[PDB]
């Protein structure tokens, strides 16, 4: 049910990920479907999900770190973010100050590794000045539906 895609098809995905500084240029990809979403694999692991928008998997985030839209959360937030909980401002340690409501964000533990992908619900300015409110909704996390669907 998987198929390696052409060089030109892969290039499109590389370019999409390069938008966030995630560098996979030159990596060959296999694609698979569920018609509710598709996944692009690198070496047997799902790396990019097509579920509305193209979403990097937490595996890709840890294999090739993004260079923008990063949000670091504290120890207390991590376990719930790992379960798909929304992200609240009080648990944010730092973040890219260029983040605006609507941007895709990449959530990382204070220990360095990435734990989820989110969609910002607030601008970085308001989050860091108030430290209150829902900063983002999580759209991908370990063991979620995307990962269960694309072993
Ligand atoms: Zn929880």
């Amino acid at each position: 049910s998987k198929h390696f895609i052409s060089k030109k098809e892969a290039k499109r995905i590389w370019e999409q990920m390069s938008r966030y500084g995630i560098d996979i240029t030159g990596e060959s990809l296999e694609v698979a479907a569920q018609k509710s979403a598709s996944a692009y694999y690198i070496g047997g692991k799902p790396m990019v999900f097509q579920a509305g928008d193209l979403i990097p998997s937490v595996y890709l985030l840890n294999y090739r770190n993004p260079s923008r839209n990063i949000v670091t959360v504290d120890e207390g937030a991590e376990p719930h973010i790992l379960n798909g909980s929304d992200l609240f401002a009080p648990g944010i340690v730092s973040m890219d100050d260029s983040i605006r409501k609507g941007d895709m964000i990449f959530v990382k533990s204070s220990k360095g590794y990435f734990i989820a992908v989110g969609m910002a619900e607030m601008d970085a300015g308001e989050v860091m000045a108030t430290k209150r409110g829902k900063a983002a909704r999580i759209i991908h996390f370990p063991g979620d539906e995307l990962i269960r669907a694309f072993p």
